[PDB]
């Protein structure tokens, strides 16, 4: 049955709630982003209205074959009316097409659902700035002070410089980047750009990327692996066996692989700076795990909440254990006492 933290009180609405069958009293289903833990349950047989971003709607139509008549894309940063309730979609700084949802309830309550997000100070100047928010349904993935990670910019700088140095030293090295869902496209695109190559990938992955409105994409991606020196593979294949096997397949075009695994966080973060990151190496294969996050760090999350000053916080992540819930609730209280709301 649908959990309480996916239901919006005083509306017929649910958020990311497609795996529970027909939810009692739900008149419209919102989807924040195209990641499987959130869309789980959608298909061509779905006949309720789905409300989402334009990019998310392209992916529902093309990847899951949801029929067009049930897809309701909304423009970002625009006041829209859904079953008599004003809503706004805001950029979540997560994967492409990912949104936060503002709901203006008929009784005057205002609710922000962040979906998945990486908090940023740029959000303090959207339509959020213009009114009070009473309830916040918060992406608490990394809600503990041990979760620190660098900016996305520093991590891409590291990756570009590492790939450029390696291929310049050896023009017969191949670069491989792991992927398993949309998000983190800057990793592979930035590396292909510095090397003057396109990124080569499966037809299925190319189809997914063509759904995303990324400018000049026909310019950076391809299905012709032979013409590319940056290849994308499934995240599961980013290990020494899987990469040795791939290198065989390239027919003696290459004699070395440098691979990147973008992770969220890893406890090497508690001790090491990005500048200091080193690979795991075996023979002619090196693997770099880089901390490219599309979720808020603890400090980013804290700053956002202390800016927004909500009356009530409802965590949507890590809610399954009493120890996690208690830990999160203690931080929410700290934040409120420190900021004075
Ligand atoms: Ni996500």
């Amino acid at each position: 049955t649908c959990p309480f933290y996916k239901k919006i009180p005083g509306t017929g609405f649910t958020v990311d709630a497609f795996q529970y069958g027909v939810v009692e009293g739900c008149t419209a289903y919102f989807l924040t982003h195209f990641h499987s833990d959130h869309y789980a349950g959608l298909s061509k047989h779905f006949t309720f209205p789905v409300y989402c971003s334009e990019i998310t709607g392209n992916l529902l139509k093309n990847k899951l074959h949801v029929q067009e008549q049930y897809i309701h894309p909304l423009p970002l940063d625009t006041e829209c009316i859904v079953n008599g309730v004003k809503v706004v979609l805001l950029d979540a700084n997560h994967c492409p097409g990912a949104v936060m949802i503002l709901f203006y309830l008929p009784n005057g309550t205002v609710i922000l659902h962040t979906g998945d997000f990486r908090a940023d100070p740029s959000m303090e100047r959207s339509l959020l700035a213009d009114q009070k928010v009473h309830m916040l349904y918060l992406d608490t993935t990394y809600c503990s002070p041990e979760y620190t990670f660098p900016s996305q910019q520093e991590v891409i700088r590291f990756a570009i410089n590492t790939a450029f140095e390696a291929v310049t030293l050896n023009p017969h090295a191949l670069v491989v980047c792991g992927t398993y869902s949309i998000g983190k496209e800057k990793v592979f695109l930035a590396i292909a750009d510095v090397l003057g190559s396109k990124v080569g990938m499966s037809q299925e992955k190319y189809k997914t990327l063509q759904c995303l409105n990324i400018p000049e994409i026909n310019s950076l991606i391809t299905t012709d692996m032979c013409s590319s020196l940056v290849h994308l593979l499934p995240m599961m294949q980013i290990n020494f066996k899987g990469l040795q096997s791939h290198l065989k397949k390239c027919g003696g075009k290459y004699n070395q692989i440098l691979a990147f695994r973008p992770t969220g966080w890893t406890h090497s973060n508690k001790f090491t700076r990005i500048a200091d990151v080193i690979p795991q190496t075996k023979g002619n294969i090196s693997i770099y795990g880089i901390p490219y996050s599309e979720h808020s760090s603890y400090l980013e999350m804290k700053r956002f909440v202390q800016w927004l000053k909500p009356q009530k916080i409802i965590p949507t992540v890590n809610v399954g254990t009493w120890k996690s819930r208690s830990t999160m609730e203690k931080y929410f209280r700290e934040w409120k006492l420190e900021a004075g709301y």
